[PDB]
């Protein structure tokens, strides 16, 4: 079965190794995006276990975490701040975490992922992400 629909608007951040704790952010941890009202500058990072083909089956690869605006994505059911394993909540100064964007999710058939930029900091050194030009 192939899951389809709620892909993140942004590229993933990726743990450098196995058994890595959730990302911590310098600054807000909300990805750069000029096309969002400041009131709606809030969301969550969600962990996705990754795998790679193996001889014995498929082998673990370090986790990826994907960003979703609050009330969208695999954890659309959650309110900002709700406790859930594999969910880290983020919000910028000026954000009203009750507000809901219509950003929805990305259709990979129509739109490529946005490059990730954090002008106010970014995730800790446990994490990395691929270079994509703006």
């Amino acid at each position: 079965h192939m899951s389809s629909g709620n892909a993140s608007w942004f590229q993933a951040i990726k743990a450098k190794k196995l058994n890595t704790p959730p990302p911590k952010f310098e600054g807000s941890g909300v990805p750069d995006n000029e096309n969002i009202k400041p009131s709606q500058q809030h969301g969550y990072w969600r962990r996705q276990a990754r795998f790679k083909p193996g001889k014995g089956g498929r082998c673990p690869v370090p986790d990826a975490w994907y960003f979703y605006y609050t009330g969208t994505g695999p954890a659309a059911d959650l309110n900002w701040g709700d406790t859930q394993d594999g969910i880290v909540w983020v919000a910028a100064k000026g954000a009203d975490t009750k507000s809901r964007s219509n950003q929805g999710t990305r259709d990979p058939d129509k739109f490529d992922q946005y490059p990730l930029r954090f002008s106010d900091g970014g995730p800790d050194g446990n994490f990395r992400w691929d270079f994509i030009p703006l």
